[PDB]
DNA sequence: GCGGATCAG
DNA sequence: ATGCTGATCCGC
């Protein structure tokens, strides 16, 4: 249980370096809250009134705008790294796997997150967590010609689908559906891997067939949400999880019937910080994040309460909008422990070359160049550059980021530099 | 623009 | 012994 699970991990983490930084980084969020307790001691029942009054206006505006009119599946592959390994060697179906190292696992069977090894969790951890658990390293490519396979299927729903990772995509099938109602048998029709099966023409039916699909094509399963905006279907697609689906129908009571009781947690961009601090004010669920409209707007930035009503009232993009060009690019390498500068100047150069490597594949140039060190502490600072015209090539990038560290180097002298891992980024592309 | 931090996958 | 990439946000 979770008593047994927390026991063990702090047992065999207590006191070491990772650890010290966890509960620094922990002190600090703590630091954060008790400012913003104390900084709602001084709200005055006026001030706070002035505020529901906007609010109240603005979240009208917002209700005004709603749209219900289309259908939004999100899709997200289950336990993907590792049912791709238990798909090709079944003589781990039956047992509790992780892909990853013994530094970091990837992901985990369901079979083993029985144990609490997840994701994000290093190895030899997970291995105290369940000793005879079995780790198989990755294998990117074959994630990769999965993902292909699956793409080409979801490209007959939505040709103008966004894809998030390998594993996981947005569809529109608006347009689908409302083909799809006068579709004669025989275009719903699939056979099993003559012999057949048929779908409907109700969105529930679309998924099962997309799902259906792609079991046959890949040997593997999928969990969806139905729902219509992106929001509430990826909060969705994780509620009969794996292999199965759910959907909100286009209906505003539904929309507030799922919400009503919603941990905020669940829904992407609420982690594990700011649900700790909502937390502090009493917040757990949506219907909570709404009363307390005024109180956060008083609390929050613009920003954060726009999106935190967004949440509250269930609304969401409705429209998936084309994968943008990108705004940053960087490598960044963990490693045992580096004290001798030259060995620094070096790895720097290396990082360089990667990445002017990597931006010659997208013919990019930018002007920005940031390096980010990482101390045997687990202490992470950045320092960037900005210049007068683009960059591009590793001689270029390497001249800058050089003389960063540099001085970081100096600044600590006659220290030498504790490093764990290095990083060197590059952004502000054209417009 | 900079640097620290949050979040996702 | 063993703890990557890109995007955005919050003050400055
Ligand atoms: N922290 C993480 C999270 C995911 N990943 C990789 C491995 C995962 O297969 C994939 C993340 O997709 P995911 O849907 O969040 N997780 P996963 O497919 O393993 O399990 P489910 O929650 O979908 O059942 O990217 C990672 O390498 N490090
Ligand atoms: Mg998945």
């Amino acid at each position: 249980d979770k008593e047994k699970i927390n026991k063990i991990i702090m047992e065999a983490t207590k006191g070491s370096r990772f650890y010290g930084n966890e509960l620094k980084k922990e002190k600090q969020v703590n630091q954060r809250i008790e400012n913003m307790m104390q900084q709602k001691a001084q709200i005055t029942s006026q001030q706070l009134r002035k505020a529901q009054l906007q609010v109240d206006r603005f979240a009208m505006e917002l209700e005004q705008s709603r749209n219900l009119s289309n259908t939004i599946v999100h899709i997200d592959m289950d336990a993907f790294y590792a049912a791709v390994e238990m798909r090709d060697n079944p003589e781990l179906k039956d047992k509790p796997i992780a892909v990853g190292s013994m530094s970091m696992l990837s992901t985990s069977n369901y079979h083993a997150r029985r144990f609490g090894v997840r994701a994000a969790m290093p190895g030899f951890i997970a291995k105290r967590l369940c000793p005879q658990l079995i780790i198989v390293p990755p294998n990117f490519d074959k994630y990769r010609a999965v993902s292909k396979e699956v793409k080409e299927i979801l490209a007959d729903y939505d040709p103008n689908f966004m894809a998030m990772s390998l594993d996981e995509a947005y569809l529109n099938i608006t347009k689908h559906l409302e083909e799809r109602q006068n579709w004669p048998e025989d275009k719903r029709r699939y056979f099993i891997k003559q012999n057949s099966v048929v779908f409907g023409t109700s969105a529930q039916e679309v998924v099962k067939e997309i799902r259906f699909r792609i079991e046959q094509k890949t040997t593997l399963t999928a969990s969806a949400g139905i729902a219509p905006n992106t929001m509430l279907a990826k909060v969705c697609s994780d509620k009969n999880k794996p292999n199965g689906q759910y959907q909100i129908l286009p209906n505003r009571q539904a929309v507030m019937d799922f919400i009503k009781d919603l941990p905020i947690r669940k829904v992407s961009g609420i982690g594990k910080v700011t649900e700790k601090m909502l937390k502090a004010l009493g917040i757990i669920t949506c219907t909570e994040l709404y009363q307390q409209r005024a109180l956060l707007s008083l609390l929050f930035s613009e920003t954060s309460w726009h999106y935190f009503l967004h949440i509250s009232l269930g609304l969401g993009s409705t429209h998936l909008t084309r994968d943008g060009e990108r705004k940053s690019m960087s490598v960044e390498r963990t490693f045992s422990e580096i004290n001798k500068a030259e060995e620094q100047y070096s790895l720097c150069q290396e990082l360089c070359s990667e990445l002017a490597q990597d931006l010659q594949k997208e013919r990019l140039k930018g002007r920005t160049v940031t390096i980010k060190l990482k101390n045997v502490n687990f202490e992470v600072k950045t320092r960037a550059s900005t210049v007068s015209s683009v960059v591009s090539t590793a001689e270029e990038i390497f001249a800058i980021a050089k003389e960063l560290l540099k001085t970081e180097i100096d600044a600590d002298f006659p220290h030498p530099l504790r490093l764990r891992l290095m990083g060197v980024r590059i952004s502000s592309f054209p417009n």
